[PDB]
């Protein structure tokens, strides 16, 4: 499962949860790509906490985005991966163990 929130000019949280199928990784690219490209979203906190287990292309999902926002000089938050994630994306984004309130207190600094 997953959820979308806009929680901060132009700040995007996207919740996973549980197991997140090859189809719902195709609901998020559909959103948040159309977001990017709108100008709708200049930074994306990846909460991760949650999640039990993504496919492959998870991973792919997710460094697309990044691939997207590079260009309109946007940014990425990975909050709370787990081993393989932090270590699947270290060998990149910003990951910092925190809450989402947190994670956003963050972003409005700068």
């Amino acid at each position: 499962a997953f959820q979308l929130e806009m929680v901060t000019r132009e700040t995007v949280v996207i919740r996973l949860f549980g197991e997140l199928d090859h189809h719902a990784v195709e609901q998020i690219r559909a959103k948040i790509s159309t977001a990017i490209f709108q100008g709708a979203v200049t930074t994306i906190i990846w909460n991760f906490e949650r999640l039990s287990f993504m496919d492959s292309s998870g991973v792919g999902l997710v460094l697309g985005r990044m691939r997207e926002l590079e260009a309109v000089a946007g940014r990425t938050i990975l909050l709370n991966p787990s081993p393989t994630m932090r270590k699947v994306f270290q060998f990149g984004p910003w990951m910092m163990d925190a809450t989402e309130e947190e994670a956003i207190d963050r972003v409005r600094g700068i």
